[PDB]
């Protein structure tokens, strides 16, 4: 029937849901690995073995197994966040939302979590596919990964612990929506993947990968790119940290295969109770265990990498929010407050800016002072407040995408940037906290069509145009419809650079995104660090 | 006699000069040193032996040996500043202007003049002191001091070339007017020094050199103070533009004694010629001979002097002028022009950036062109412009002094600081090159109150308040005429750090004179540039 769809590892049944006064088809936690159970944790994913009968894909999966934020207790802005089922390192599941009834070869999107990489969840509210799968008629997959050291747990030359295969388990996810996705109505020579934070990190190193590239069609980048500071780590790192985490709970270190068997041995959540302390520095927008440079899922240096044109050469669609270091000031720097407009000292300034940029010299640490200092008003605690959360925003999303983008669209076949700054008015957090990282999400997922989530009226439009803006791109290559009267979303270009702001306002044209402070993060800075 | 004085030198006689429908008496030309000719060439000046009989000091005296610019042939714009008179070695004179009739015991101002220590002299047009002296009922005298080489060639360690001879020649004529001034009816108790450029730098060392302190009361700083780059070097380096120049020679360079010998036996337009040669980079606001930190001059570093509060504690006035910069522009850097807008190139802004800053590596050329450059608009010829104006008068007057008024502040006993920033309605030079290095210089000596140079009656008001300004402070130690009604020149504080516009509009009170721009100039290059 429309339900039951037959794979090529086996059987699987959906389930109708409802969606805005209609209805589609939707299969949850459908399996597409073995379990990392045991034995295999730390390994590379293996494929699903085939079952007989008929899974029941009624219901969403377990999540994977992961820090869970207990800051602010009952609190929605956080806890929306959290994992909202069970955890198990009996994770690696996918969901798939078909339009009713089923189409014939459609564009499909597959989304890929965010959570610096530390943690996510495929079943969160905010990830719920139904909304844009039955707006755009698109086939829509949202996959799962292995994070934390269970994902990312690198020691470099052993094979029973290699590094990254996290993102193998993504790449495992999209073998298979290649191998099985045309049973439900879509088209594997067109699928985009996309997601947000460490989640479109992963979209850019899946365009690295050479082992990945032949797996997806397009690429949607959100505030995250995959040469993010926070987002790689050298093997010497990689191993450093894994042995930390060993001694940490008392592991035998003498060699690869004593520690992994003795990290093998404890439960999961006592390896995420230390997780933490394995961080070189006292930071933030820094975390743990994330993908190794490894000379193998990653043939050279990100950097060269992008200088060679050694990537999938395809159209990306990409952009940042206005301001996306304020979530993390919050929950590690001195004077931010949740409940108060976070009026920041000099003192607190200074300390901010040291956790935020944690590797930098004390030159270092002064010329970015200096870079977000008004001397004319050093006091100005509002303006000291912004300025660090302009600094963390800068230094690890805005300015590590422009310089993807801009190595990008030397080798691409097409460049679609945005600036996403609409405050929503149904927020929780704090206005000083601005345009949150992630809180374009709810947007691009169609949630303001909802009436009972109390948008605006405009806010739904809003949403829509995204909506039709990313299906459309991931249809076409080109966010833009050929036809219509609308106004049109330039490509980027090596010389104009144009890009769009996205808000509840007519479309406006700017060029250069924050080129004056991306020039210090990206040439300058790295320049006087490695001088000195 | 009015005009017949007897001085502890010897007898002096003046000439009655008409000011301003009015009259009073002027003595040019009188001799406080010994001629600094043959064997005494680079040697700490003498005092000037008696003489009998009546020196004619009717006449301007010659003026010392210099480069003269040759680069605007018939233009007044830069002519106005070569010398008017005779070259000669023998040029160590003062003038004297004094009312009529002589005062009892008023207040005395000594004017040294700028020129970068390689040029200057004291009888140029806008140098008269007939109308500030008239005007404001002060005795104005104006002395000399040799340039170049011959006054500032430094072989530290040799007691024939010492250094610094010019600084001592200003302090010869500084102790005759300590001595002599009495005579005219000027208080020896109340004099102060004031200078332009060079003159500035000059006063700032005097206020800093034990020797000089007690040879005046105040002081007066205008574009110029001690600490600036240009303005001195240290016996290492002026020993090696002092060897240098025997090597531009063919001198026997094997000692002191022959390199000196050899140098004193040349022609004074020999030494001259090759001038210029000796400077270590290509550079613009660089001269070749100009004080040294000898030890003896100057104690210790300038900077330790300034921090320790080594130095005279008393009241001071200065200021600069809204584009010092551009003159110096004109003369060495690619694009500009003093016959268009100058409209200036990426690649000459480039150019432009190294020339002005020669000491940086490449690390703080890269710093100050971040710091100078509107990325979003980095091919505009007027920003880059003024850009690279900014940069020459930042880095050569204006943060040099802001580090001096901000370091003597602490222990002086008065400060006020001015912003010059009134473009004549008669000048000679294009619109670009905007409030001028030394163009405030015909407002402090009453030029406009003179109507066939055709000045706007705005323009004559506004000379006529900074010589009351001048004279006031010069007076009682503050510009400031209590129980008067017009507005108040505040004091700048350590904290409040207040100034004044100085131009033809009522007056306004700022804070924090170019803070930004100092603050990377005085604290973070310094430190860019000191690590490796
Ligand atoms: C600075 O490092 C940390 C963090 C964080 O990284 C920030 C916390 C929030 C970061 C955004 N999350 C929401 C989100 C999720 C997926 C995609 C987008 C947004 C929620 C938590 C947290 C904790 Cl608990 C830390 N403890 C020590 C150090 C540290
Ligand atoms: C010919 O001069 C130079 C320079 C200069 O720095 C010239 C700029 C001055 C030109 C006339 N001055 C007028 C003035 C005098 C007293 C107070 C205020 C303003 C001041 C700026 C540099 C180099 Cl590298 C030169 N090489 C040869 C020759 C020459
Ligand atoms: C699938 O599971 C849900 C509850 O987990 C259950 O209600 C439903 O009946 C199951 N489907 C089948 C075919 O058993
Ligand atoms: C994409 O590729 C086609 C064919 O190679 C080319 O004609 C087109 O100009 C390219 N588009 C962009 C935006 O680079
Ligand atoms: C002094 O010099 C002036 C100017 O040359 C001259 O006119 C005058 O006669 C001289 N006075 C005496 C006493 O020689
Ligand atoms: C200057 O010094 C005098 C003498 O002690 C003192 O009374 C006065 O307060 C000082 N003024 C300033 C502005 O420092």
């Amino acid at each position: 029937s429309e339900l039951l769809v037959n794979t090529k590892s086996g059987k699987v049944m959906g389930t109708r849901v409802p969606v805005l006064s209609s209805h589609i088809s939707a299969f949850l936690g459908i399996p597409f690995a073995e379990p990392p159970v045991g034995n295999m944790r730390f390994r590379r994913p293996e494929p699903k073995k085939p079952w007989s009968g008929v899974w029941n894909a009624s219901t969403y999966p377990n999540n994977c197994q992961q820090y869970v934020d207990e800051q602010f207790p009952g609190f929605s802005g956080s806890e929306m966040w959290n994992p909202n089922r069970e955890m198990s390192e009996d994770c690696l599941y996918l969901n798939i939302w078909v339009p009713s009834p089923r189409p014939k070869s459609t564009t499909v999107m597959v989304w890929i979590y965010g959570g610096g990489f530390y943690s996510g969840s495929s079943t969160l509210d905010v990830y719920n596919g139904k909304y844009l799968a039955y707006t755009e008629e698109v086939v829509l997959v949202s996959l799962s990964y292995r994070v934390g050291a269970f994902g990312f747990l690198a020691l470099h030359g052993s094979q029973e612990a290699p590094g990254n295969v996290g993102l193998l388990d993504q790449r495992m996810a999209l073998q298979w929506v290649h191998d099985n996705i045309q049973f439900f109505g879509g088209d594997p020579k067109t699928v985009t993947i996309f997601g947000e934070s460490a989640g479109g990190a992963s979209v850019g190193m899946h365009i690295l990968s050479p082992g990945s590239r032949d797996l997806f069609r397009r690429a949607i980048l959100q505030s995250g790119s995959p040469n993010c500071p926070w987002a790689s780590v050298s093997v010497a790192e990689g191993r450093r940290r894994a042995v930390e985490l060993g001694r940490n709970l008392n592991c035998n270190l003498n060699s690869d295969e004593e520690l992994i068997h003795c990290l093998r041995e404890k439960k999961p959540q006592e390896l995420i109770d230390v997780e933490w302390n394995v961080l070189p520095f006292d930071s933030i927008f820094r975390f743990s265990f994330v993908p190794v440079i490894d000379g193998e899922f990653f043939p050279t240096s990100l950097e060269s990498m992008l200088n060679s044109g050694n990537f999938k050469k395809t159209q990306i669609l990409l952009g940042v929010n206005k301001d996306e270091g304020s979530f993390f000031l919050l929950y590690g720097a001195p004077g931010f407050s949740k409940d108060s407009e976070s009026k920041i000292s000099r003192e607190d300034f200074m300390s901010g800016v040291k956790l935020s940029v944690p590797h930098a010299n004390d030159l270092g640490l002064d010329a970015v002072t200096l870079q977000y200092t008004d001397w004319m008003d050093d006091n100005n605690g509002i303006k000291n407040r912004d300025g660090l959360d302009d600094i963390v925003g800068d230094h690890n999303v805005i300015c590590p995408l422009m310089h993807f983008v801009n190595k990008y669209t030397k080798f691409g076949n097409g460049t679609y940037l945005y600036f996403f700054n609409h405050r929503a008015s149904n927020l929780v957090w704090p206005e000083w906290m601005g345009v949150i990282h992630g809180y374009e999400i709810e947007f691009v997922f169609g949630l303001p069509l909802v009436k009972e989530l109390n948008y605006t009226a405009e806010e739904e439009a809003l949403s829509r145009r995204i909506m039709h803006y990313w299906a459309t791109f991931a249809k076409t290559g080109n966010p833009n419809e050929p036809h219509s009267q609308e106004s049109k979303w330039p490509l980027f270009t090596t010389k104009e650079q144009k890009f769009i702001d996205l808000n509840t306002e007519p479309m406006k044209v700017h060029q250069r995104l924050r080129v004056q402070m991306c020039v210090f993060w990206n040439q300058f800075l790295p320049k006087l660090l490695n001088a000195t």
